[PDB]
């Protein structure tokens, strides 16, 4: 079955545990091209009461960084919020638990904002069904494919 985070049928319990950075998209492509902030590979989901914990890691000439992040849930169900490289909120549109998971994320910071959207799997890398899936979702929030960067080949340290 699949579920969106702002669905009535949502169980964040399932997103628990492992997870991989497969595909990064934006509106602003630098924020996820090699030297971004956004480009965040990801490790763990791990689940609590009222916020998720988020561990990364970022690469830099070759050499990996871990970092943590804190998302709080917001007064909407679904939508998550967390303060790094200014503000952001996030939903999960569309997760099927074992296998992917996508997130639509807004940035805000210095009067701006741009979308991100992320496509992340249990394994280190998805099926091209699910990758094509993830494209129309993009599509459907005004990001270009050439906006989408596929990090399979380089998301394990
Ligand atoms: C539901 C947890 C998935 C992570 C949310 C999206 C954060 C994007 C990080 C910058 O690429």
């Amino acid at each position: 079955e699949e579920a969106s985070s702002t669905g009535r049928n949502f169980n964040v319990e399932k997103i628990n545990g492992e997870w991989h950075t497969i595909i990064l998209a934006s509106d602003k492509r630098e924020k996820i091209e090699d030297n971004g902030n956004f480009r965040l590979f990801l490790e763990q989901i791990h689940v609590l009461e009222k916020s998720l914990v988020l561990k990364f890691h970022t690469v830099r000439d070759e050499e990996c960084s871990e970092l943590s992040m804190v998302a709080d849930k917001t007064e909407k169900a679904g939508e998550y919020s967390v303060t790094y490289d200014g503000f952001n909120t996030f939903t999960i549109p569309k997760t099927d638990y074992d296998n992917f998971l996508m997130a639509h994320l807004i940035n805000e910071k210095d009067g701006e904002t741009f979308q991100l959207m992320g496509l992340y799997g249990r394994e280190p890398d998805l099926s091209s069904d699910i990758k094509e899936r993830f494209a129309q979702l993009c599509e459907e929030h005004g990001i270009l494919r050439e906006n989408i960067i596929d990090l399979s080949n380089a998301n394990r340290c």
